[PDB]
DNA sequence: CTGCCGAAGCGAGCACTACTGTCACACCTATTTTAAGCCCTTCAATCAAATCATCTTTTGGTTAGGATA
């Protein structure tokens, strides 16, 4: 289930850790890295956006903190 | 017309280290020779702290390997 990557290390058997292992796997995660959208990412961006840009200028990666999946 | 002697307030003795006239002998330095240790300067050889140049780790945006909505 992508959980107790301690397992998943022990059964893949060449060593590696926990940590490693889930570092590989995230950066090839596509449930991590959205390609996708999200109606509640879009109306979250979308309201962080309003209440934050002025002008031309907005917190084009900043509000990943606050929606997750992104960078 | 001059002169004696009282009343009260004072007082005593007991309770089983600054100068000056001399004076000779100290102070003082003329140099020799070591043997290991001296203080300060003064520059030179070596060192290490800080700064610059460039490779690289990652933080916002564009590209065409890669994808949903």
């Amino acid at each position: 289930g992508h959980l107790e990557w301690q397992k998943i290390a022990e059964e893949l058997g060449t060593s590696r850790s926990a940590f490693q292992c889930l570092q590989k796997f995230q950066q090839h995660n596509k449930a991590l890295k959205r390609k996708e959208w999200t109606e509640e990412e879009d109306r979250m961006l979308t309201q962080l956006v309003q209440e934050m840009r002025v002008g031309s200028h907005i917190p084009y990666r900043r509000i990943v903190y606050y929606m997750e999946g992104r960078d």
